[PDB]
């Protein structure tokens, strides 16, 4: 008889609801359709396909999907977004970092649990550039509060793992005299920051490197950084090279540059931690993030063991800060200022 | 200062919480691991892992992921499916069809919207497996509804497009006497029907070739069926062959086998109505199913259109009829008992 | 040990906390705290409690809820209407009708259950008012579209049931050469359409009188409509009278203005229909809608129950119609234009 | 035109459709219609009617409602509770309190607003029993914990706003060898502990007095416990009577027992910590909570501000706990174990 099924379905099924509604948003964004539409205001399919170099058929489906979904309106003169629709734009570094960039990590859990399948891919160069915007409400302010606590002033400042160079644009903007230098290792990553600095009229001051951050402490590069910072960097060195390979990266960082400031950001691992866990951006953000953390070759550890590692290393704790809680709340992204010991 | 901006972060990001789950979800079920769950009531990671030949660290982090959202409980013995978890069960086939079918052909619309950039791929075993899995509730009763509304008896019955072979295997194991034969395109699915087919003891009576409709049609078959069900297969040819050869297929049906009876079931595209599609069904489900069949080469039409193709072919409607409103209340899915006018 | 409770908890309970959300919303807007937020944009609580004369601490306790869900946002100059909050805007009718009209119905329903516990009361006024505020979207541009569809135009408007007014309000405005008359039975309801008539400045052309339908009819008024509205008004007569006081009431009508148009708009009752029931609109309005109609003297019945009433007094159908799908695609409201048979 | 405006009007008014949901399971508890659904698994209008004393077509329009929203199902034999509704049933306490408790309280926000108003009302019995009911998973299980920390072993109990006397019910039932006594204030909630400690044959070693706790404590009562427990009853005196009266208060208690152990539960005050207000079972309890207690003549504070008055009125800290992370993990319930310093 199945009495009752179809409202227990509609349910069971919302996560697949959403599911297609993330991608479908993800693409909104990425194939730059959310801000043709900023521009235009109200565009045909016809219009928007012209613009883009895209096939009317399957955009009116994709449009028409948005509009049942209420992210688009529809009048005789053709699409626009809604007020539900503009209010997803501060998210786009989201949607292009966890759709884009890790869509296919999460897809490849299945085949990946098994014994020796290795590790899960990633789309790195979405990574990198979703990352970046997400930066710019989270980890640049927090960079910029560390900074000020430093003692001097910032004048040459080493970005290692620096996406489409984000942070060395903003500070760049903000701090005039400043000269930087970013390494990515991501070549479309790399090629992004690139652009993004030549968009911004910043090439003269800011040089962009091909190259993971232990390569390039290694490389013959001419530059006396009085900051380096290391955002979300050394839980990629802990999973991919160990333990000792962090702390002897680090040693060769004071090594090199004795009256360096350091600036670290991880991510504190509170996976466990049932009370933690209940924050709507625990739940949003963070059991995911932990999640694609356990299917990469990434290695996730606690403030403690951070703490820790710094310590082996030689370096001294000079003060340590959790995001604004105007943006994140949760206490798990945590801010290191450390100096040679 | 981004006043307020973690509350509205929170909300912007529900569709990206949702799709992990989704996907967690889905390799819940495709993995076996659910079925494990349901078996053992409670088991440790490293009794799953023995058992499915995984990973303990990769099978931990899936699981504490779940256990965050409430899918699992933990205990000292191990992980348990809550009652949250368990009320997914009924619900596989869509997991498996729109996440493991689809989520390769919603992820390639950003680049398949490209002028010239051809149709989106799918998953074509994991689409069979999981239709199949849908049709329990909705198109196997709609089927031997109007199975029942049709002169004499049933005896040989064949099935075009028959996925993993559940149609088969359910009207033989309600109606004893039923000899079958079944047709499927994808290699995956086909052999997926030959194994249900042998694990429910049905060899003996229901034969399976790896044939797409139109070509089975065509080949030296030796069977004489009283009827033929094509269940989502006509808006298959449709859309890959065009209106003609959908016409010709059908009148190639009467004249080969004049007094057959044909069951049609059809998905009538209301994508474009807006009561329709305030359903919460029409949300969850045929709002991404439309959105798919513009990204593949398929084509779903409206009702009356299904109506003057069948008068085209020579063909007549004995009665047409809906799902069960205890499942499916739309009236999206129809279907259709023809005979040769 | 109550493993995993917690997080069942905080779906179980999800009802109750948008049960506070939705009586602070009200009071929001019934307060004035919104209108006097849209003005000031920013607003200490001290300003808000000069303004409308509250007390500090219990003002800035209903700020500080609605800061953490979101509502409002809080600046060190006060407090704001966040994004969110500002797209409450166009809702207040339908908070101010179902929570300040009908909380005291639902709560009732324990008691009213008993045999013998007679019917739920209200707060008619604000079931008036709120009734208003949701008519400038459904029932006002209902109305208007049948009255063009009329043979003559209208001249001379009664409107019985009118609320605060605002039918009468919009078409006035939008009619110069319009003369009409409301009637009211609610007392407070009735004060409110003579301030709304007097502040629109039509107090010259509008008349409100303090009277329910039935009595109106019966009394010595002098006025001679060529139209008759009579909104959401026929199903609380045929609950509180019964059919035949309805047909006589029609009758009646007729009689003393042979040639009038009547526009009658109603719910249809489709409580008992499942796909119907499974429209967004149907189950966030129309299923509170019909509860509360059991337990009130009302009685709600289908369109072809009204059509058959419209019959026995004597009236033809000129035209039906629903409301446009833009605001509500079910179905369920359904305006008639009739006239003498 | 009001474009795209249905699709913001069922998302707009999705706290109006949960506010009916909310009320409507409440008297589904309250009414005694859940426990009838438990007992009979299915039951016709007809037969709950008969047994419960109730209106048949009222009931109906109950169980439509409740149907729609997949709370119960129906088949040709009479309704049932859904999966869902089963599981609602850990929960009645929740919606007894804040619906049957302080609805009319949320409700009078808005006139209790204006200077010199006063405070809000409530429903003192039906605060008291579903108070009760929530105890049973958050607040025994704490003071049990507790009390097993006290160098002492209890023997004579005493309860200060025992509610229907539920603590005492499961201390007596697990620790046979103890005599009880109870205080409540409100007659109808007095009325229910009477009633429930002689339903679990316990009127021989718990009696119950119609008290609040000052009064008690200065009453000429003949019984010399060595527990006392004040769970949420010192937050009540603070308001009401103010700090001296609550040091006042607890400088009586051990002057009159100076070997006593007192266990105080009591709610930290963090309405206005950023962090905190994001889990998501202080969005669901803790934000309505936390409004209410500003509205009513209680004053809820910090544990810093708690600790401080038990030094003033003499007494020392043994231990303190917050409840089990798995019901209630935000560290918002706090319970003191203190003795005479
Ligand atoms: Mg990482
Ligand atoms: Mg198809
Ligand atoms: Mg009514
Ligand atoms: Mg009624
Ligand atoms: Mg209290
Ligand atoms: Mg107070
Ligand atoms: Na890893
Ligand atoms: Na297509």
């Amino acid at each position: 008889e199945n009495t009752g099924f179809e409202t227990t379905l509609i349910k069971g099924i919302e996560p697949i609801r959403q599911f297609v509604l993330a991608i479908s948003i993800y693409h909104l964004f990425d194939t730059k359709l959310f801000s043709l539409l900023i521009k235009h205001e109200v565009a045909s399919p016809e219009v928007a396909c012209n613009e883009l170099g895209m096939e009317k058929e399957k955009l009116l489906g994709l449009f028409r999907y948005l509009k049942n979904e209420g992210i688009l309106l529809e009048t005789i003169d053709g699409f626009s977004l809604s007020k539900e629709g503009h209010a997803l734009a501060p998210f786009e570094g989201w949607y292009v970092m966890l759709v884009g960039g890790y869509a296919t990590t999460f897809l490849q859990m299945g085949e990946r649990l098994q014994e020796g399948a290795g590790w899960a891919t990633r789309d790195a160069t979405k990574v990198g550039v979703g990352s970046c915007g997400i930066s710019h409400f989270d980890a640049i302010p927090l960079t910029r509060s560390l900074m000020a606590q430093a003692p001097g002033t910032c004048t040459k400042l080493l970005d290692l793992g620096c996406g489409n160079g984000r942070y060395l644009a903003e500070f760049c903007k903000a701090l005039p005299q400043i000269q930087a230098w970013g390494a990515e290792p991501d070549r479309g990553g790399f090629e992004e920051a690139v652009d993004l600095i030549e968009k911004e009229g910043l090439s003269h001051r800011v040089h962009i490197s091909h190259s993971g951050a232990v390569e390039f402490l290694d490389s013959d590069f001419d530059f006396e950084p009085d900051f380096i910072v290391l955002g979300f960097v050394l839980h990629e060195i802990l999973g991919q090279a160990g333990r000792p390979a962090v702390v002897n990266f680090l040693k060769k960082i004071v090594h090199r540059f004795p009256a360096i400031n350091l600036i670290i950001i991880e991510v504190d691992n509170q996976f466990d931690n049932a009370g933690a866990m209940r924050h709507g951006l625990a739940l949003a953000y963070y059991n995911p993030y932990y999640l694609l953390h356990c299917f990469t070759n990434q290695l996730l550890v606690q403030d403690a063991d951070w703490l820790d590692i710094f310590a082996e290393a030689g370096l001294s704790l000079v003060t340590r800060e959790t995001t604004s809680d105007q943006v994140d709340s949760t206490g798990l992204e945590i801010g290191y200022l450390l100096r040679r010991a």
